């Protein structure tokens, strides 16, 4: 049962929203993996937004670039949490991502993660970070993936070569 | 008739978007004002939207302030020209709002005017010039109104107090 | 039992993140208020984001000016989801405040909101949406909240006075 | 009988413009295409300007870059309605083109399209569709182009690799 | 015989071109005021830069805001030194009339200066310095208000009250 | 006799500044080229700049990049017309460099060119409109490289492949 | 005995740079105030700059706004530690004036502290704490004063009125 | 004896920060090199910092990329002089690294120095002047270096090729 969704308003934006899904394989949590563009299919964005709760989703994590439109209207149509992520954009190095997601005004919003895929790594993190406040399991994934990436800082103060 | 339509995110943007139907109202054309918000009124934009053409409306005008969605889902619904009014944002002066209008990717456009006040006003004189080209009447309110323009920084060339 | 904490770095930032707290009255969700500071009292710091969890917190809510380590200092330190509110600061317009909060690297996240009030209020209803995954109560004043934030605009189409 | 025109600035915006002579080709559109440039060949972006109208344009698309002052030139000297790409400047990325063609002061118009490629295209749709408010053919192999657009997102679902 | 003329695209200009003119007042350079628009006026524009040679002019100095063409476009026009004063703009602060000033293309350039007033008294100053090179006696006057700036710093160390 | 100096804080920035140097060729032009930097070689800057007018420079391009302090220092010191070009860094492309040439506060000025490569010959173009206002013979040649630009637009209007 | 010196372009400087000096009041650190620009006063900058060693300063605290040049060339002149503080511009809000004092290219050094006020007072606490080194005393008053500013915080808990 | 310490959040920093390990070769300064992380090892940074004084490390030189908290983390644990050097993170190239390291409120400073390597090196130049304020050694050191960078420029003033 995947408690949480990925989509994206192209597939292109994968390169970059593979990051997120990858966290998910790693700390073992069944994930959906969709393209849905608010822009391009508007009509099963509606859908898709508005039966995310009847489908069991209890975080929902939208990438886009550009004028990301993608994240604010599944916010706007759902209260399944959303979390965004600004895809690199060529021209302005994702800003433009990044202020369309943002940016809501008051009453429907989305919890904004780094421009490109260090963002889509980490608003899998915050969406399992939601989950495992229910499910101590994947709390302690959670907890033994941070023990092993501070360890490997730990063990390894010396960044110059031997 | 109303040829064109005149929306808004919210009525916090009319202080704005007046300066749009100040130009209808110089140049004698039909209008139709509201407040549509993708955000916090998603069902009715989409409606908005679909009947847009069935409604007689060749031009929308669609003026909203920070991360703007209104423009590019009105647009993403219907094939009547969309222009956006990037309105002034308190914290980015309207940057946020000019990006999330003007950015978006192939397939569904957006004309953009200037931030604020300016780009409303030009905004409507957009799209009165787009239903001049079938409306000789207008087109010669235009360029009455144009050469009005022009004369009144022609006669007056010294900015100095008398 | 309050189950989301709202934290700030300067009691200059109440003024905003006031509007975070103003949506848990009104949604009548248990909340902590407190002035928390990374670099003032960085040793509070550490001490409240290690006992986040034991205290019963399922999201915590962290607003900064200028330079913002508070969220990003949290969110290191504890596994309860920490969102970012961007406090507008006097020079940078809260821009200096939005990338210090939201451009984490891969490993520890924030979801980030709006710079500013409407960030402040967001936060507050992102937190309550994560909630109410289990808390149907809850879900359903923050369905009725959102009904009436709907048809407050549907009743209302005309910016224009009377 | 072309009823819309594409200029630029210089030959080197057509690795950009060229996007928006491709709709045009997709579409059966007619077309004129040639390079002007507001500041190298200034007397002859008058007289195109001027004599716009008696040749039958009814939207001109120009794109420039960095201090692009050719669309708002060819306004300031035509009724015919002007849309302008921004290209991406080496430097600025864009930026000053955006901003040099967007922010038309009150008066004379300009509808802003995305920076670059995207905004070449999507020019010449906006182009396209307000044709097509005065052409039922066009009309119908535009809605066919959305139809195409959107079901090829529709089919094609997961972005993964089979 | 005025050597030098000062242009602006708006007499709202006036309010920041006037320190322009201020320091023609106090260093006694014969100094044309006048108010074109590239934009408003295009045809005046153009008739005033193709005779500024014949006129006897030596240096232009063209102030405009937001998205500014007056500079540029009188530069295309003539050999005559052009000078441009970006004013401060409502929404960017003046940085799109900065972008859309100093971001000429090869082929065609503008002395640019900084944004608003300190720009306008230092083009005034830039002129001068340019005429100088012929006038010994100006550039005596321009010696002396050198002299005069400097000594007033000189002779006022602290800046604390006595 | 050299009446015109092109100094650059760096001999890496002589890829750039090289385009300005090429105008003077082409326009046969004496010029001195040399690498002066008020970071590396203030006495040097200072020695130079006090003995520009004695040397019978009438026109100084001096370009830099990132915290540009060459060419507001030179003019500070001489009241011989400095131009800047801003070279494009690494980090800010060129932003840091424009910012600290183009924004000197009332009292010293320096006008300033595009980022990059077009401003270094624009520099050089502009330094030459100066001149030629007392040089009938390169005003002659300034004239016929401006008709060669143009001409060659326009016997070239049409950007396609044959 | 002065080990410190602040100095500043103007005395319109002095609203912010105040700041900095109160830090050295409450500290009872003996310091030098003055006056001093690169670009209005620079044969006396570099007198200044070339006898600071001499004169006993061990760190200098440098303020200016706009294009700030009196920082990097007080560096270029002296081996004694500057620390650099942007003043808030009007059009730019200090953004101009922080690239211009941080962007230094590799050779000459100047530590940046924060846009305005705040930064005027920790950069004498840097230059505070730097002293302190060789200063049991002071060391000892600095710790009294960092111990004062976060107890204030932790006694105040509760921003909220009684 | 080891006086200064320079940290980084990465081993990826590395790339950026050998420059600054490479002055203190060359100055002949002893100097250790560890991969902090205020994210990723929060205690170790904690246990750095309180024992940095303890440790004899006169200066602390931190390097980050993104949003940069490492510097100002250990600016409030220590009174050790910390200088911040922003790395250069791909999307936002080191704007984000630079903000949230040198927009520090009132209270805990960190000197700032340029984006990527020139401010590695500037960095510990700025160091080494500190601790040559009481090493009459280096400071000999420092000045024969100045010498050599400066007359490296003065005997190589044309930079064409011969
Ligand atoms: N911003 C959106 C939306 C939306 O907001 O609905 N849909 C697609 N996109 C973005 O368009 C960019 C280019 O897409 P293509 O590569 O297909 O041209 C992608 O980054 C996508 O996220
Ligand atoms: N951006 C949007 C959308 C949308 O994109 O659908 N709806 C409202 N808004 C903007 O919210 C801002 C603040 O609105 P309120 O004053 O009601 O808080 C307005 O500028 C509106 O255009
Ligand atoms: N950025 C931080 C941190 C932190 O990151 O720990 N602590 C306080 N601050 C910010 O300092 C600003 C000015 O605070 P003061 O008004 O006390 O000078 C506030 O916006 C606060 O959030
Ligand atoms: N901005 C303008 C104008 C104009 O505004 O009239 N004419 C050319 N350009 C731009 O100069 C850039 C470089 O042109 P070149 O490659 O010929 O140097 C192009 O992007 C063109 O659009
Ligand atoms: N940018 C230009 C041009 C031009 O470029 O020709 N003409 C006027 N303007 C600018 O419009 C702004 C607002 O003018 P108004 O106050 O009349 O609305 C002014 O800053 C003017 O310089
Ligand atoms: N900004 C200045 C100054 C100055 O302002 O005096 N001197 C050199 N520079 C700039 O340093 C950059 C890197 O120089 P290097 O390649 O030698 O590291 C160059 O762009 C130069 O113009
Ligand atoms: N940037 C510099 C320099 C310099 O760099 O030498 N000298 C003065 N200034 C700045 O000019 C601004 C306006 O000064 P005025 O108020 O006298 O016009 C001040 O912020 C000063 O620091
Ligand atoms: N900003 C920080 C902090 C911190 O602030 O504690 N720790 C690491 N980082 C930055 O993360 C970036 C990417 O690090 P990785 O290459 O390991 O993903 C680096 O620039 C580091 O300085």
């Amino acid at each position: 049962p995947a408690r949480v969704a990925i989509v994206m308003g192209s597939k292109s934006d994968w390169a970059t929203m593979q990051f997120a899904a990858e966290i998910f394989e790693i700390l073992n949590v069944p994930h959906h993996v969709e393209v849905v563009s608010a822009q391009r299919t508007p009509d099963k964005l509606f859908s898709f937004a508005e039966s995310a709760e009847e489908n069991g989703y209890q975080v929902i994590i939208a990438g886009a670039g550009g004028a990301a439109h993608l994240p604010g209207m599944i916010a706007a149509k759902t209260l399944v949490p959303v979390l965004g992520v600004p895809v690199q954009s060529a021209a302005l190095s994702g800003v433009d991502s990044l202020y369309s997601i943002v940016q809501m005004p008051r009453g429907i919003p989305v919890g904004t993660l780094a421009i490109g895929k260090a963002g889509a790594a980490n608003a899998a993190l915050l969406a399992a970070q939601i989950l495992a406040t229910h499910d101590k399991e994947l709390h302690q994934r959670l907890n033994d993936w941070r023990k092993a990436q501070t360890d490997e800082v730990l063990e390894n103060p010396d960044p110059r070569g031997a």
